[PDB]
């Protein structure tokens, strides 16, 4: 049992936590091994979360924290509806308000290299792209950074605070040197 499974349970909100365990043994993994990919995973979700949360109230649709199963029914449900072509990989977000799919990305390196690294993984024109640094940067496809600044600033807050979380409690180093 290690300070940071401890750490994410006391982190992060409850269903989040119980999200990101339910994600991981959906393939195999286990939270209290892979424990940095444990507050990787939470820290996404949340992201995801706080992102579907800006904007207006029926704006977008979560894919993320669902099963596999029901995430494709979502997905599909979308494009046999909105007619936007079916992604070749799961994304995090569908927003009915511009049309497309979003790819959200939380990476502890500079967002150049991780947008680059997911944008020709899915190669989709159409997917929309949208990384978040644990420094507060922050890239997205064609410079459309789809939320107000306002919303985007809540994110990049609640990312630093993680970190110096981690920091305060020496998890930070181990955390960002195995991305
Ligand atoms: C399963 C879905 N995944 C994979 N993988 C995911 C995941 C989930 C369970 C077990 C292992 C892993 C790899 S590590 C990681 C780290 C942080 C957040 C999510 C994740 N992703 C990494 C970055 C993302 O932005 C993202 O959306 C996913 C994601 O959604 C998929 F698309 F493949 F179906
Ligand atoms: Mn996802
Ligand atoms: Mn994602």
């Amino acid at each position: 049992g290690s300070h940071m499974e401890d750490f994410v349970r006391q982190c992060f909100n409850p269903m989040i936590v119980e999200l990101a365990e339910k994600a991981m043994k959906e393939y195999g993994e286990d939270p209290k091994i892979e424990t940095n990919k444990f507050a990787a995973i939470c820290t996404h979700l949340e992201v995801c979360f706080m992102y579907s949360d800006g904007g207006s109230k029926h704006r977008f649709e979560i894919i993320e924290g669902r099963d596999r199963i029901m995430a494709w029914t979502v997905v599909n449900s979308i494009c046999n509806t909105t007619g936007v072509e079916k992604p070749k990989f799961l994304p995090d977000l569908y927003d009915y308000k511009e049309n497309r799919f979003i790819e959200i990305g939380v990476t502890r390196r500079e967002v150049h290299i991780y947008y680059l690294e997911k944008a020709n993984k899915i190669k989709s024109e159409k997917t929309h792209i949208h990384i978040f640094s644990f420094t507060g940067e922050e890239m997205a496809t064609k410079a459309d950074y789809t939320l107000d600044e306002e919303s985007r600033a809540r994110i990049k807050t609640r990312l630093f605070t993680i970190r110096q979380e981690m920091a305060s409690r020496s998890l930070w180093d181990s955390f960002r040197q195995s991305e």
